[PDB]
């Protein structure tokens, strides 16, 4: 398995977290360790280099609670590439089934 | 659509080809835009770059077929049938953690 794919998985998974809802740091280990039934632990240091390109790219925004704790949130773009990337894997999905059909 | 996503759907389609039996790049030109129902259009260029990186790489490779004429087809190595596999199972399991997800989820609802 390439590196590329190990990013690329690490990736879909945070956002569809913060698709289901705002959430932090902390939260976001938690939940996804308990969701792999103990499999995939992630790092703090991780998360923190990846929150900063998405930020970058308008992906994602960040605001505090209770004003102690930072929370991280899906922008309107954001959820707008999520349907695009959705889509294009559908179609896909259909061509490689059409490609054994014709065959 | 990031550039990274696109490449990697074509990498994902091709190798799908060779897995469906050898063919060669005008075979695998006409035989996807047929079953795209003539939406999906491939470079021969880029082909031609992507087919090299998977040699490389030991994934595919090639040999010579009688066409009459005579064609130059590719076929997918050992290598590349166990990656094909490995592949299939790691994004299973990222599903799984996806179906978990909104099961927890909906479970603190209650």
């Amino acid at each position: 398995i390439p590196k590329e794919m190990l990013r690329a998985q690490t990736n879909f998974i945070l956002l569809m977290v913060l698709k289901q809802g705002d959430n932090y740091v902390y939260g976001i280990i938690k939940q996804v360790k308990e969701a792999s039934n103990g499999e995939m632990e992630l790092n703090e240091a991780t998360l923190y280099t990846i929150f900063k390109r998405l930020e970058k790219d308008g992906i994602i925004s960040s605001y505090w609670g209770d004003e102690r704790r930072k929370y991280y949130r899906l922008t309107e773009i954001g959820h707008e590439n999520m349907r695009l990337r959705h889509e294009s894997w559908s179609r896909v999905d259909k061509i490689i089934e059409n490609l054994e059909a014709n065959k």
